[PDB]
């Protein structure tokens, strides 16, 4: 006897959303009283203490996941 098979699959398509290649603005700053560096995002923020003063970021909060921020108006 004889017989055969057909397989495929197609690639996806990954598009960008970022607004701008670059934010002018920054909303991570250095607390370090006297450090002039800061990075959109927060990740690569964390690295920046770890390579400058070779540690981690201080401690403002608690175990808490929830927001309860000031809605609109
Ligand atoms: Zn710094």
């Amino acid at each position: 006897g004889s017989s055969g098979s057909s397989g495929r699959k197609k690639p996806v398509s990954q598009s960008l959303e970022f607004p701008t290649r670059y934010s002018p603005y920054r909303p991570y700053r250095c607390v370090h009283q006297g450090c002039f560096a800061a990075f959109t995002i927060q990740q690569n923020l964390i690295l920046h203490y770890q390579a400058v003063h070779k540690s981690d970021l201080p401690a403002f909060s608690a175990e808490v996941e929830e927001e309860s921020g000031p809605s609109s108006g």
